[PDB]
């Protein structure tokens, strides 16, 4: 198996997932000094007007939100992608200190957490097969940072409490994902993939350069689930993230100057 322990954790994955050592595994350190800026980047363009959501789960290794995808009701589009990428889930990977958590890294710099919106493209016709192709799915980075409350995040901090092992899960309808995006969608994007098994290398990778801010009562939240399923040995579900990978011969562009 696999997850974030010392025997099961990212240095162990490329013995199930050889792919763990490819050519463009994720996450990676965005050094912001040598990303190039490309101004022909289409403006990101994201339709969560009239999602649908489903369900929230703990998997033993993170929250999710599911949405119905079966449709294109919030979808993504725009910025580095050609066609539609439908949303179908989003999860948090978090740290146990506000300066570790986060995937992505901007100049070394780690954020206390980092949401990830995981949309797949239509052209493929769903997310399992989508899976199978370089440009199948296109995924959403946002830095969380410790400042004030964040609304659309209090309503998972809000449920929590009901998903607080492995194998746990909640009705979750009617959550605005628009709650969750900062200000400005500058982004940074390059050419990855998954970060947890398969590690398939399927994702157009869009971050976001303006971390959300949470407040330390929602952050110190979200780290009160557990790994471990009811009834065994307690383990925080916290550092859930795979540290930044060799960024090999890729370029990360910019959106912005
Ligand atoms: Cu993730």
């Amino acid at each position: 198996h696999w997850g974030y322990g010392k025997h099961n954790g990212p240095e162990h994955w490329h013995k199930d997932f050889p792919i763990a050592k490819g050519e463009r595994q994720s996450p990676v350190d965005i050094d912001t000094h040598t990303a190039k800026y490309d101004p022909s980047l289409k403006p990101l363009s994201v339709s969560y007007d009239q999602a649908t959501s489903l369900r929230i789960l703990n998997n033993g290794h993170a929250f999710n939100v599911e949405f119905d995808d079966s449709q294109d009701k919030a979808v993504l589009k725009g910025g580095p992608l050609d066609g539609t990428y439908r949303l179908i889930q989003i999860h948090m990977h978090v740290g146990s200190l506000d300066g570790q958590g986060s995937e992505h890294t901007v100049d070394k710099k780690k954020y206390a957490a980092e949401l990830h919106l995981v949309h797949w493209n239509t052209k493929y016709g769903d997310f399992g097969k989508a899976v199978q192709q370089p440009d199948g799915l296109a995924v959403l980075g946002i830095f969380l940072k410790v400042g004030s409350a964040k609304p659309g995040l209090q309503k998972v901090v809000d449920v929590l409490d009901s998903i607080k092992t492995k194998g746990k899960s909640a009705d979750f309808t009617n959550f605005d994902p628009r709650g969750l995006l900062p200000e400005s969608l500058d982004y940074w994007t390059y050419p990855g993939s998954l970060t947890t098994p398969p590690l398939l290398e399927c994702v157009t990778w869009i971050v976001l350069k303006e971390p959300i801010s949470v407040s330390s009562e929602q952050v110190l939240k979200f780290r009160k689930l557990n790994f471990n399923g009811e009834g065994e040995p307690e383990e925080l579900m916290v550092d859930n993230w795979r540290p930044a990978q060799p960024l090999k011969n890729r370029q990360i562009k910019a959106s912005f100057k």
